[PDB]
């Protein structure tokens, strides 16, 4: 529990923020039959116009207010043009003589929007809030979406306005939404708020730097998390580690000052207890890449902090079921926390170490450290006697040449279990893509020595190597592995997404 | 059709093995019920035990010999076992007191082989085959495979079997001999026949794009591969076309033609097609790309691993394309209409090339900048999918060595499948299961579109900030498909076997089936 | 001569080379030190060592005749001065004639057997007092021990150091450059040293004339240029000749050697000297140079830090020490031999008529080859010289080349490297190699590394896909192309620049000469 400090200035805790401004926010939701009233703050329509490519603004709902009215009459909104992310906003003043701002965001040419369209819809709706000092906006639906794509513009706003402030030395009061039928929408409205805090929770680990958020600072990040939703809790030091002979996990440790945490909460249901879960999070707080060290062009040292981005996205998720409390399951959400550092004490290139399932292991190369951390802990969950093991690592940087930066990876031993995991990618709109666990490549793993090699020399497909060398720590249950090192940190954005909290929770829940 | 030389030395034609030692074979596949004759050459059983993981050679099947079936009593195969791969010798003297050769082949204990599995098998026969003189190999079938997978069996053996030795000179192997006879045992031999022949044109279509894609780049070059799909059509008696620069120049075709700006040989067009007898009720274009060498261009192939001496390979998709007209035109399927397309040239660094930077015109009217000269593939394909919509089709379907980045996707096994049609991707899907080339289909992700926007031309040929090439490729290529269903197979990571230092022939098969099967 | 190609009128049609060179105006006289030291105009350098005394004091033993000078020089005086290797003094007095005279020394160390590097140390010593110093004259005082090979040595690199290159010289010319007409030498048993002062100034020649041609940049010297000046030499020497041409090379199907050219737009040229002596011939020798007059890489590109590319120029060394020692034996006219000297000429450019990675083509010899790498263009065009080579029915083969950069990584810059099938072949090289005081290291042909030269569709590879051993294999692949002549190979890739002072050594001309002299 005690930090260890280089110097008195080095921090001992992360920060953490858990009243934002987000939550002061009164949102209500009102059918836009009946016209929409114009009072106050800014007023924002959503548009787009189907076939026409960057085609004209028509604003098709009724306005009870005159001078509003006007000026949205069809002469003056086809000046302005509906491309994706385009927007105008006015000031003027209303029937009242109160000053208001009108204005639309462009939902381009295409009548139903993916995720990535509604993101851009949302950022440049941002763009706009966080440059007027504003008590309130109004957005008005003129565009179809589903009540997930509905929750999913609420969940997408509230964490892109949010500002993370904690590292530096007005938000509206009300959300106003006009769509067609309304009664359907509202209770997506609470379920976005706390799926938001969820992500920006997750957002908020992610993002602080390793001297802040270390393996020891983690732990007990969780175990506060853990004691204000009243989930039970257990940290497992070196001694119980060394007892349960994790010997992987440990191995990648050795060259840190901050000793190995291992993070199990549980969240248990009342009722009884129809399906147990484990999820696993890759929690490497700092990864050198250790002897193996991140010194190539392009191998983005500087990112590295975000290499608990999966424990991070676990957490979020104890938040959200543990806020939410779905019935009959009981959820473990665990991880194996360390930092992978370059020390006399650090493991090295070649070493043969013995994971807690009694396999032996050659490293290749230290820098492949995650996959050693998710062996043992794969090994721990299973003795959970679970239905279902998912787990989710920033694992290989080969991510970003197969899928890229906008779709995780998912991998698995089970057929129905990743259909499960596509399912939940669609309501919650984290975009996941099913790839294979190619046995052919699985030979390339026979070490000379040890049981089996860590890494592959010859196959560059690293994504599916790391895929098989996980699965031999899964004996006989349903193993699903989403692959998030592509898709955790938004590069333009220069912060991270706290992807998978959202994908998690609905695969818990539904 | 008359190619170029820069010295008198310099290869005009592409050697092509057209009737090979494996035509010669003559199969003969029994019923396993009525027992195996055990007279001469080599005869091998499949065997498994299911459960038992090495567990050892039983040999069920009854063998028309008494002194052969005291030898494979249990007792004395006890000592050997199944493991997969595992193959045993025997030596004996048969009821009519002839010396015979027996053995086996371990296919291990799971029931039910896989792809990857039965290509063990085979080449562990083949390795029983390579420095043994046999004029005769006879396989007793001990397992259970589906009529797709014996026809696969038999495809691999023979694929697998004959060695290529057009450009060998003084380098002999004088000791080689091939069986002249192939006797097959099998559980209701009645319906495996029929895949005896199949799977001999499968055999060839594949081994032909083989020998298109092995041959080098100096005797496989744009107007010697044209020159070979000729011969081909006119052997098939398939109707073609050849279009060249002044054809292509006319149809406008500025993306392709810039591609081969600096090469000394012209730009040749290949257009065959297949037409069935009767109602046509599928049109089908099958695109493939042909860069017969890929130096990069002036962005030449310079860095660490970019693998230069491979590109020769880089018209493995044409290869396929060609080996798929070879199996159409001989299988002859109704109510089809296919067209057998690729744009030929080749990418090289000259005073004439195109340039990084360079604005170029595609034949539907769309400006591209050329960001990399070494993307050249999906500006050759451009062109020859516009013109493979032009025809008037209800599929499209193109197979390209396009991206190195496969290797990190899905590596060197599965090709992958990109597509604008759900039903297509599927068909593509199905195919590669009945073939048993296999497949797995990868996302058009259309939020990385955007990367593809110029600031000068309609559209870039490559991505500024996007890594995962192999989508940002499909991205660009199905800007020049409006209205049709289309699919891509990318097999950069396929095409060639890195182990056995030989291309696989990849697509051949999976093309034929996605042919039939419709 | 063949018309050399321009692309622009300005282009250049032929290498500039200097035959008649300051050091031939110079005339030569040795002295017995018996008789004493005349001390006069110009400058007289002493060569003084003190062995086993390290850094010990300079004493003049030898006698001088006069009596200024002698007592000048006396023991007393020279001890504060050290005989450390490579350091000089300069003396200034008059004479008993009442001339001032310039005298000195150079320190040659404490050890009394010179090493050919210690002995270039020395003349690069000398060479300094001779630059920036108009003199009329040099006179050397031998006081320290030295063979006839040595000797010879000495005279070759002073030769070839004093000289200096201004053929591309032209608003920078040297306006104070001016050589001595005279050279005085005394040493103990002076008429037996005789013999070798015009052996050296033929030998220093040979050397330069390579120097010149390998210094030559690749638009002076190509292929057409180059072919050109071995004709000219030829016809100057008296030697026979014959230039093969592109039609020539396509009838006898050099494919290997063509293919390696095609990208160039420089038509191949393939040099066939020819001496024979006038007597009975006893012995038949080919000599077979690398004749790369421009190594680009072709489409395997030299682009990769460290590759070197603008030093490419230097790739055809070997043709240019295989023509210097055409000079030689021309010169010196060796009884009961015949040498052939052979070079397959040709440039290595990137065009869309280039060979390219992974072709297939076939030597003249019928061998099917793969192209791994376009930039292993010299064992190609080898590769068919030694064809050649044999058929011409010869008793050795010898070839010398630039052949592997990892020369660099096994010898380095001093000592070049031999490879060969027959063993008193070799050890004929490495006597060579000590009597010309040329270093050359006898290195293995590893057979087990030829499994890796294995094609899968070709007879053989060009490259090792997975041996790093380049100038090993390099010579396994050179060795499938002579089937039944003693053959040895020279790599001198490591050897040939000078990096130090920036220009070529003419590596290889004596070595070659006194290979084909001693036999
Ligand atoms: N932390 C993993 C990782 C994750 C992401 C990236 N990466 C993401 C973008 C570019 N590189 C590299 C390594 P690892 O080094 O494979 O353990
Ligand atoms: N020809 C394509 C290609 C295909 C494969 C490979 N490659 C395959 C394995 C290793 N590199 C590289 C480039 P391109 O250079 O992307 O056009
Ligand atoms: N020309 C040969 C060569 C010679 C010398 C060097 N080299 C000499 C010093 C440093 N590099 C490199 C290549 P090649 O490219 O191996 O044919
Ligand atoms: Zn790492
Ligand atoms: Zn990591
Ligand atoms: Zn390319
Ligand atoms: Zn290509
Ligand atoms: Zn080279
Ligand atoms: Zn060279």
């Amino acid at each position: 529990s005690e930090v260890p400090q280089v110097v008195s200035l080095d921090p001992t805790s992360i920060p953490i923020e858990y009243n934002t401004p987000i939550h002061d926010i009164k949102v209500q939701v009102y059918d836009i039959k009946g016209g929409c009233n114009v009072e106050e703050g800014l007023t924002i329509f959503l548009v787009n116009n189907p076939g026409k490519e960057n085609g004209p603004v028509k604003i098709s709902s009724k306005v009870n207010d005159k001078q509003v009215s006007e000026f949205l009459k069809d002469e003056n909104m086809e000046k302005f043009n509906v491309k994706l992310g385009t927007s105008k906003h006015f000031y003027m003043f209303n029937d009242n003589k109160n000053s208001v701002a009108v204005g639309y965001v462009g939902c381009g040419s295409v009548a139903d929007l993916s995720e990535a369209d509604m993101k851009r819809v949302v950022l440049s709706l941002v763009t706009m809030l966080h440059d007027n000092k504003l008590s309130k906006l109004t957005v008005v639906f003129e565009i179809n979406v589903d009540k997930n794509l509905f929750r999913f513009f609420l969940e997408t706003l509230f964490y892109e306005y949010m500002t993370d402030e904690r590292f530096k030395s007005e938000y509206i009061k009300h959300l106003g939404v006009y769509i067609n039928n309304a009664d359907t929408y509202k209770e997506e409205v609470e379920k976005a708020r706390v799926y938001y805090f969820g992500t920006y929770y997750a957002s908020q680990l992610i993002a602080a730097p390793s001297n802040y958020c270390n393996p020891v600072s983690l732990s007990n990040a969780a175990v506060e998390l853990a004691q204000k939703l009243n989930l039970e809790y257990k940290i497992l030091g070196v001694k119980e580690l060394e007892e349960l002979k994790m010997g992987a996990y440990l191995s990648v440790g050795k060259g840190s000052m901050y000793p190995n945490k291992f993070i199990h909460l549980t969240y248990k249901s009342k009722g009884d207890v129809k399906k147990k879960i484990a999820l696993v999070g890759k929690g490497i707080t700092f990864d050198s890449g250790g002897y193996n060290l991140k010194a190539a062009p392009g191998s983005m040292i500087d990112l590295m902090k975000f290499d608990m981005s999966g424990c991070a996205a676990v957490l979020g998720c104890a938040y959200c079921v543990g806020t939410l409390k779905p019935e009959n399951v009981e959820i473990h959400f665990l991880s194996a926390v360390c930092e992978n550092m370059v020390s006399k004490n650090s493991y090295r290139p070649g070493d043969i170490i013995t994971a807690s399932n009694g396999k032996t292991i050659e490293v290749g190369n230290t820098d492949a450290e995650g996959r050693l951390t998710l062996a043992d802990a794969l090994v721990y969950a299973e003795k959970l006697g679970v239905d279902y093991i998912v787990d989710i690592a920033t694992l290989t940087g080969a991510m970003l040449y197969s899928l890229g930066t906008s779709y995780a990876g998912v991998f698995g031993n089970n057929e129905e279990l990743i259909n499960k995991i596509l399912q939940s990618s669609k309501t919650s709109n984290e975009p996941v893509w099913w790839l294979p666990i190619i046995n052919e490549y699985r030979a390339t793993l026979n070490s000379k020595y040890a049981d089996i090699n860590q890494i592959s020399s010859s196959v560059k497909a690293s994504s599916i190597v790391a895929s098989l060398f996980l699965k031999e720590f899964v004996q006989n249950t349903a193993w699903a592995h989403i692959d998030i090192a592509g898709v955790s940190w938004n590069f333009k954005a220069r912060k991270p997404k706290g992807f998978g909290v959202r994908l998690l929770t609905e695969f818990v829940l539904n």
